[PDB]
């Protein structure tokens, strides 16, 4: 549950951008905000419930208020910001998968995807995705700065896919420094990551993992700390052999090498091969989908304002209002799960069994 204050800053989050998109509501019984004066309406709003994937709208709202520690200013701030950077680029890139890079020759992004530098191997402890990081094979020489970039925004959005309903929307990331030596070191990719992740991926980061780090990487930690927010900086642990990551991940997932059971091959890859991209051309059932997207969203909307402008807390009205959320919610997510198939290319894990939308 929420309490009064933190429902009453969701209501205030959801009253701004509602004032930017033109939606009818009440906001004093609970114009544009400056953070949101410089964006497009339209844009905006398809944009937003795009990006609202496996999550509940409140949910994803939550991450950034969470982030900017319950602060409503400093919340619609940092929304409006990933609003404006966001747009369109990272749902083309999920969408499109590893079959669009390939298509397309985007020669630095497909060698990144076939050392399998960065892979979802299994879940965390949690049930959180973890992304399996391994540096010692990372060369500035293999990509543009831009070529990494799309990759990570990637392999993120891919860790998205896997969030488990009921259990942490977040990413356990486990870096393998392993073999890791200064050859293999980019400073300007680990200040991109910090930046882009703490401003665009609010809340998404579970446990970090650094395993057996080399001598050579005290120096390079004494930069990194540096940047780090102390939220990530104690997100942090530092481990040594199997028995450490077993507090963190079961030998399931754990990759062999490492001491655990996973037997995925990580000296090779298998890129997507299409097979199952069948429901792709089926525009006409898409289209119909999509159509009931934007039903459930305008219901939403209209029970959201209702919501916000309602008194009191105590209300059967309220009792009511809260459960239609929570239900148009539920339908949202599942009109997302019946989308999926017809707008996003299959992935290395939609092949090897590991994800499900």
């Amino acid at each position: 549950q929420l309490t009064e204050d933190q429902e009453v800053v969701l209501k205030q989050i959801w009253t701004h951008l509602f004032h930017l998109w033109q939606v009818p509501v009440d906001g004093t019984h609970i114009k544009i905000h400056k953070a949101l004066a410089n964006l497009d309406p339209q844009t905006t709003k398809k944009q937003f419930w795009h990006d609202i994937k496996n999550e509940t709208p409140d949910a994803t709202i939550l991450k950034f208020i969470r982030a900017r520690k319950w602060n409503a200013d400093k919340t619609i701030a940092m929304l409006g910001h990933d609003l404006y950077w966001r747009k369109d680029t990272i749902n083309k890139i999920i969408n499109g998968g590893e079959r669009a890079v390939y298509e397309n020759n985007e020669t630095g992004v497909i060698k990144n995807l076939e050392l399998q530098k960065a892979t979802i191997q299994g879940y965390d402890n949690d049930m959180r995705p973890v992304i399996l990081v391994r540096p010692r094979l990372h060369h500035s020489s293999d990509q543009t700065e831009q070529e990494l970039e799309k990759f990570s925004l990637l392999v993120i959005e891919q860790s998205k896919l896997f969030f488990k309903e009921n259990y942490p929307a977040s990413t356990t990331i486990l870096f393998d420094l392993n073999g890791f030596s200064m050859s293999n070191m980019d400073y300007a990719p680990v200040k991109f990551l910090i930046t882009c992740f703490e401003a665009h991926y609010p809340e998404s980061l579970g446990h970090l993992l650094i395993h057996k780090a080399p001598w050579i990487f005290n120096p390079i930690w004494n930069i990194i700390k540096n940047w780090l927010d102390p939220v990530v900086a104690s997100k942090i642990v530092f481990t040594k052999n199997i028995d450490e990551l077993h507090k963190f991940i079961q030998p399931q997932y754990i990759p062999r090498y490492l001491g655990g059971e996973n037997d995925n091959d990580l000296d090779h890859y298998t890129p997507p091969d299409g097979s199952l991209d069948v429901h792709l051309k089926d525009t006409e059932t898409r289209a119909m989908i999509e159509k009931e997207r934007e039903e459930l969203v305008e219901q939403f909307l209209t029970v959201t304002a209702q919501w916000i402008e309602h008194q009191p807390l105590n209300d059967p009205a309220y009792i009511q209002l809260q459960e239609k959320r929570v239900q148009l919610s539920t339908a949202l997510c599942e009109n997302y799960s019946k989308l999926d198939p017809y707008i996003r290319s299959r992935s290395v894990y939609d092949y090897n069994g590991s994800l499900k939308v």
